[PDB]
């Protein structure tokens, strides 16, 4: 349910790109309620969505490995790592170059999987707004875990996802000694599709099995797909970009 | 105007902290719309942002210093410090620990604007949810500018203001080759007082006094509050506690 100002907007045609055409049939069918202050909003959502979905595509061919927080390492030439495991930005280096080189020259990097969906969200804004206002408003960057520089990002509870939705395979009675599986953080790329860092693109089969073959002696749950997701806050964030 | 569920809240009696009435009275009298899922929720952001309050009082009458990035420092016992300026929180130091360390050993830290609010925001939290809680979920830590572990922050237009917001004073015009100065981020405390790190408790024209008087040469624009809140989303939060 998309509402622009107060107006609920109905199959109302449009001179838009195809590829955001199966989200806003999504976001325009649901009984969840996106409310925008105008279309200039909307179309930015709908850009930022599809940005990311292509990110984490991006990022899965980037050649860019993973390793656990103390085995985390980058490209020197942006990035320094911290004793725990941090990739700290060094100074004066232009984000938007830093970032967009882990695309480029992925096998100098490797990182875990909440680090790369923070990543990917940094990718998918400066496809989305550009390297300039990127580097004007998100100045200061150290990719660890489920740090961010200013981004608005909230978790909702329900069972209604979207294209570029943030989702969690949770797997409850994990293996305690191996605790890299207690679940998996993924991007929702289509339906029943998904990209996990240091898995691939799967379906949730797939991924639930993974995760299911690292249990605790005995266990009977199973891994499953929570009812919550991830997402950016498009009206914040045209207050914080432009 | 507060309501839960889908219902208007008028004064209806209850039996909570006296502490809490003041803002509750405050957010029901607003024609600006809070809505909740529950009671519970409701009591939430009124502790929390009475907790905010309490603890940038706290980070006012600690003793940590306002320091640039550059001369940024920390109690070196649990924080290490990058050579660009994040404090890191150590490898395996007890987060809720480290960070209520600012509070009790204030003299031994020194940090920018931005950095003090992101951290009275996880003093708040710790002080809402409790140390279980918040070691549980925000488990690794590094204070830098607007970097946040998982916080869900979001910043709207509007100039209707709430015990516990986060507002900037912008100084258009401020002297380039004084960049501290281009504005002030606060904690709002009450009508017309906020918390200023470096500056200290001032009102509103104190701080546009003193930004005043680092603007370059003949600049005709004053200082001015923007009309924006920065604000903790609630039920992204009380995800954690329920
Ligand atoms: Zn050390």
């Amino acid at each position: 349910m998309i509402i622009v100002s107060g107006q609920l907007l109905r199959p109302q045609n449009w001179q838009i790109d195809q590829d955001l055409n199966p989200l806003l049939k999504e976001m325009i069918e649901t009984p969840v309620q996106f409310d925008y202050h105008s279309i200039a909003e909307l179309m930015f959502e709908l850009k930022l969505r599809m940005n990311i979905v292509a990110a984490a595509k991006t990022l899965h061919k980037s050649g860019a490995k993973f390793a656990t927080f103390l085995k985390t390492y980058g490209n020197t030439t942006y990035w320094r790592v911290s004793p725990e495991g941090a990739l700290e930005l060094k100074y004066r280096m232009p984000p938007s170059k830093a970032i967009r080189d882990i695309a480029e020259n992925g096998p100098f990097y490797a990182f875990e999987c909440a680090t790369a969906i923070v990543i990917i969200y940094y990718l998918a804004l400066i496809d989305t707004i550009g390297e300039d206002k990127f580097n004007a408003s998100f100045d200061r960057i150290i990719l660890y875990d489920w740090h961010y520089e200013k981004l608005p990002i909230y978790t909702e509870t329900g069972h209604h996802f979207f294209l570029g939705d943030c989702l969690y395979f949770k797997n409850p009675e994990f293996d305690p000694q191996k605790a890299q599986w207690r679940g998996e953080n993924v991007i929702l790329l289509g339906e029943d599709k998904y990209f996990a860092h240091g898995l691939g693109i799967l379906n949730g089969k797939q991924i639930i099995d993974k995760l299911n073959s690292f249990r605790k002696k005995g266990a009977l749950q199973s891994a499953y797909l929570l009812s919550q997701a991830t997402r950016l806050d498009v009206p914040s964030l045209f207050r914080i970009v432009r």
